[PDB]
């Protein structure tokens, strides 16, 4: 049933980024009515209301691309280079994965009190699933695809795996499905990836020339991928998966699919993203991209192309921190845009935009969305022109968050 | 007990020009580093000194933070960010209210120092506000004394000298008195000539901010921009012209000097070779943070290079910043600059150890013998391989779990 929560500052995260003072909410389990936090309980004088002064209140966050299986990771992957992060990665064998449960209730709770309330999962084995279904997080884990030489009994495996996925879908668990990246699928089993996407009518996503050796390997057949199928997955294998990036693009055509990373997709590349997927979602990892390749997505060019950026963290395999505020601040350091202007691409890449991605109704404070609402506090009240930057400079732990219109925090 | 130990970890960081990374090394010491080597044959050299072995650890100098505001430790979000103009429009407006009841932020930023391997501090003062506390921490503290002033006024140079000279009289083993000229479009040249005058007649050393937004270089270079209106708006002052006719007409004040010259994202490349030519001993001190804040403009460390110079990295103030550990400031850097990763990572650690050092004048920031015995030990769950080990510590490493400052266990 109902209640009325308001504070001094409300980010409704529509494209606007419209800043609201002393606004309130009402919400059972969607959002009911916004308005004046007063005049709200004037007009409902039977309700539960609470108002947080010196506080933010704004959607729960969307955290739309992370790998939590690989939470155990600290130092194990080499850091510097794109090429020596993958070949560390392969030459770990697995036994990062291995002890997994203590490092992935970690991660659940610090996407929880950063004010995470939904994530793209990326799962290649769905040993997080468990305890996804346990959190109070919206999930939707996307199954992803590993294989660069085909096999049909491969992909009945997968298959059967998305299968058991499937049957684990309720209102707090979507499965869809990812293509792992130009490099590491072979281009039929993609397309029987795809294939099996549109008659789940499931979501879809994949990494896209996130270095510059994907780069040449993709457009050339050159670079350090000419012997990364012999060295690393015993496959003889000397030229692309795909003659060029139109031709992984088109595989997607007339999609819901995430495109992640993107920092070395050309205007031509990412314009064809746009046209040919026609419902493309970009996604944009700022540390896993210093990180690994070291080149940050150029947003001009993602301006240019006619697209927009959700924010993710990724998985702790590319990353120090979990928390998307964390992310948030990053992003900031990471594009010379004027930083005021950059504070509302980032936080529209944290709510709105990240729940379009994953086809959910949140990620904005509007009426029959879910009531998926985050307060935070703080020791002073920000003007309206600073209070989107100061808010995500100051940040750290959620005061208040509501899912579904129970609180969970 | 001002007796002799052995402390060893798996991974040494002599911080050396050369960033020199050793395995299994250890570190005998007093108040000085007096030897270095294997930490296993300086067991048996020395069998019977105490000795500490740090499995997955990291030893290195402690930290030098070699500019930073404690007096605006209060600050959360009483300034503007976004824009240089609108930063220092809020300061101003603010009134100094934010300096007042300082002591509770200022021991907590002194214990983010230390918690953050910070073992030395260059402190700008306006006040002398947080010397006491300095005073009684185990921090080295080099306390520039900084000058405000862009109308001349020999009653306030003389109250400006009676200031240093209490200052001074504060000076011991472990506190250096120093002083400092704000910025170009704040100090009246010959006020200036005054500051720097006064530092060489009491061989202190000398700090400054240049060129530290867009809005101060169109007033240096002609006249023009935010600041036309920033002397009657702000200072009710009737000045409408630059205190200094140029970059070059500022930099030469500093000829022959130790003078440490703070954020200067705005110097061109001649700017910055002026600097190294005409100071001699000059340093530049990078704030990436507070750079992000402000002007929005990161160092080009590049241009730096060209000129024939390197960076200290420093944290600012909580005025321009959201953290005081300097270990946070230096993953901000990695993240201000896109020069590969693990280059940039042996510029940040010399940039907080070896490079500080130097720019503080003080007998610190390097594991070598016959320096202060300044040293710090992170803890971690694995070892780093000898090519990661410096990027990966700047990556997880948070709290320090020993600080020894002048052979003495602080944490
Ligand atoms: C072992 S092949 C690559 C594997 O690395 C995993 N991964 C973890 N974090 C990321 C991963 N993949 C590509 N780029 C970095 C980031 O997205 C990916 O899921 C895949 O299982
Ligand atoms: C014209 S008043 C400026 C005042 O702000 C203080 N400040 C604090 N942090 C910084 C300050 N000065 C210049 N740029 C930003 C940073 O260095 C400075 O010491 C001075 O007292
Ligand atoms: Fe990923
Ligand atoms: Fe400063």
């Amino acid at each position: 049933m109902q209640e009325i929560i308001g504070a001094s500052l409300v980010f409704l995260c529509n494209e606007k980024c419209e800043v609201l003072e002393d606004y309130g909410v009402v919400f059972d389990e969607k959002i009911v009515e916004i308005g004046d936090y007063h005049n709200l309980t004037l007009k409902y004088p039977h309700l539960k209301a609470q108002f947080f002064e010196n506080s933010v209140l704004l959607p729960a966050f969307i955290n739309a691309h992370t790998h939590f299986e690989f939470s155990n990771n600290k130092a194990s992957f080499d850091y510097g280079s794109f090429s020596g992060w993958l070949g560390s990665v392969l030459n770990n064998g697995g036994a990062i994965l291995e002890n997994c449960q203590g490092a992935i209730q970690n991660a659940i709770m610090a996407q929880l009190k950063s004010g995470v309330g939904s994530v793209g999962a990326i799962s290649n084995h769905l040993i997080e699933v468990n305890l996804l279904k346990e959190s109070p997080l919206n999930a939707v884990v996307f199954l992803e695809f590993l294989g660069s030489s085909y096999s049909l009994e491969k992909l009945k495996a997968f298959e059967a795996k998305f299968k058991e996925l499937k049957d684990l879908e309720d209102q707090k668990l979507k499965a869809a499905l990812a293509v792992h990246a130009p490099y590491s699928v072979q281009k039929d089993m993609a397309l029987s990836v795809i294939q099996l996407a549109k008659d789940s009518q499931s979501l879809l996503s994949t990494h896209f020339l996130e270095s510059l050796e994907e780069l040449e390997w993709v457009e050339n057949s050159k670079g350090w991928f000419e012997n990364f199928y012999q060295r690393f997955l015993k496959e003889s294998n000397f030229t692309s998966l795909y003659e060029g990036a139109n031709d992984y693009i088109d595989m997607f055509k007339d999609t819901h699919t995430l495109f992640v990373h993107n920092q070395f997709a050309s205007l031509e590349a990412l314009k064809r993203i746009k046209s040919q997927v026609k419902n493309a979602f970009l996604i944009t990892c700022p540390f896993s991209n210093r990180l690994l390749s070291g080149k940050a997505l150029d947003l001009e060019r993602v301006r240019e192309a006619g697209l927009s950026v959700s924010v993710a963290t990724d998985g702790l395999s590319s990353n120090i921190s979990l928390s998307l505020l964390d992310e948030l601040r990053a992003f900031l350091l990471s594009h010379n845009m004027p930083l005021l202007e950059l504070a509302k691409i980032a936080l529209l890449g944290a709510t709105r935009h990240g729940a379009k991605a994953l086809a959910l109704n949140n990620g904005e404070i509007e009426t029959n969305k879910r009531a998926d609402l985050s307060v935070f506090g703080f020791n002073e009240k920000f003007t309206k022109e600073q209070a989107i930057l100061q808010f995500l400079l100051h940040a750290k732990e959620v005061e208040r968050l509501f899912l579904g219109g129970k609180r969970v925090i």
